[PDB]
C-alpha cells in the first residue's frame, strides 16, 4: 500500500504532540485491560517501519490512540 503503520504513527506524532515515549505510555493501561504486551523496542520497530505490528498490537494501539483499525493498518479510510 501507499501508506505505512509507520506513516500514522509518525502522522499521530506529530498532529497530536506525542513522541513514541508518551504513546507507550497511554498503551500500558490497555496492555493490562487486553493482557496484551508493547515493548518500548518493539514500538519503535514500528515506527521505524522496520517490523510491522501483529494484529493484536493493531487492536491495542488503535484503542489506545482511539483511531480505526483498518487506517492505522495503512488502509485509505477515515481515522476515527
Amino acid at each position: 500500500m501507499q501508506t505505512d503503520t509507520s506513516n500514522r504513527l509518525k502522522q499521530i506524532m506529530a498532529e497530536r504532540n506525542l513522541k513514541q515515549v508518551d504513546i507507550l505510555n497511554l498503551s500500558i493501561p490497555f496492555q493490562k485491560k487486553f493482557g496484551i504486551k508493547l515493548s518500548k523496542s518493539t514500538l519503535s520497530q514500528y515506527v521505524n517501519s522496520v517490523q510491522s505490528p501483529d494484529q493484536n498490537r493493531i487492536y491495542l494501539l488503535a484503542k489506545t490512540l482511539g483511531v480505526s483499525e483498518a487506517w492505522l493498518m495503512g488502509f485509505d479510510v477515515p481515522m476515527v
